[PDB]
DNA sequence: GCGACACATAAAC
DNA sequence: AGTTTATGTGTCGC
């Protein structure tokens, strides 16, 4: 009934079929590593502004809630939360150096203001985009919102156990414990060490995330989970790393910029999951029917 | 099949 | 040690 795999950090992922077994909502058995991500492609090259060195980039994503591996399929539930986390790394540049440097897109050179991640859901068979929604912990007693673009600096991805532990922390002392893992506070650096043109100082806010954490995520309530043939639709979750540039023929999305104008999120790299099945609200998707 | 409201139960403190 | 929080899911009414 429960199939167990050891995660990288020694925690377990415990896969079970909610059609057959009901587990408590706050059980640690609801936390588990989801499907592994794969490269879709690399897009615009990025170079350091004096050396000309190409910046090596890699997205490091993981799903930590919401998906079970059940007989060779990855299965989620429309009504339930998933968690998708991601960082990125720069193989050839340590963070401290990276933040003092400046970088251009090779298209002919657009200056990078900052790096950021976004996520999307798609129908994996036809590339149609599917809406995602997020809640706060208050769920129906708080607002609903669509996942946002997350400015980020390079960082290792926290272990599954760390994401689990930090999921519902309010206590101030405990929050302090995790702060350095999730945030860089630009207002606490020595400003005299940095040039006006430095990458750190073109980030839009002082509080800069080191990890993009999309928690309490669902597919939009209106998604059809089956095809007309009654076969399951196949979905995929995508993570896109971009460079945000000032707007004034390569893939990009428009972005609501800080100063009011509309800039460009220029694609750098994209990863996606294998095909995903989503179980809808039908009673037959739950053990209560049996 | 979906929005709303309800109940239940382990985590968080 | 008890209370509140957070979240899977049961149920009602259209």
């Amino acid at each position: 009934v429960i199939l167990t795999q050891l995660n990288e950090d020694g925690t377990t992922s415990n896969y079970f079929d909610k059609r057959k077994l009901k587990i408590a909502p706050r059980s640690t058995l609801q936390f588990k590593v989801g499907p592994p991500f794969e490269l879709v492609r690399d897009y615009c090259p990025v170079v350091e502004s004096h050396t000309g060195r190409t910046l090596d980039l890699r997205i490091i994503p993981r799903i930590d809630r919401g998906f079970d591996h059940i007989d060779e399929e990855w299965v989620g539930y429309k009504r339930n939360y998933f968690t998708l986390v991601s960082t990125f790394e720069t193989a050839n540049c340590d963070l401290d150096t990276f933040l003092k440097s400046s970088f251009d897109l090779l298209v002919g050179r657009l200056r990078v203001q900052y790096f950021a991640i976004k996520i999307k859901a798609k129908n994996d068979d036809d590339d149609t985009e599917i809406n995602l929604v997020q809640h706060t912990a208050k769920r129906d007693k708080g607002p609903q919102f669509c996942p946002s673009v997350c400015p980020l600096v390079p960082s290792p991805l926290p272990k599954h156990q760390t994401i689990r532990e930090a999921s519902n922390v309010r206590n101030i002392t405990k929050m302090k414990k995790y702060d350095s893992t999730f945030y860089l506070h630009r207002d606490h650096v020595n400003y005299e060490e940095y040039g006006v043109d430095s990458l750190l100082f073109s980030y839009p806010e002082d509080s800069i995330q080191k990890v993009a954490r999309y928690e309490r995520v669902q597919f939009a309530s209106s998604i059809s989970v089956k095809k007309p043939s009654q076969q399951n639709k196949h979905f995929s979750l995508h993570v896109i790393l971009g460079a945000v540039v000032d707007p004034d023929g390569i893939p990009y999305d428009e972005l609501a910029l800080k100063n009011g104008s509309k800039g460009m999120f220029v694609y750098l790299q994209e990863m996606k999951t294998p095909p995903l099945i989503i179980r809808g609200r039908s009673p037959s998707n739950y053990a209560s029917s049996q």
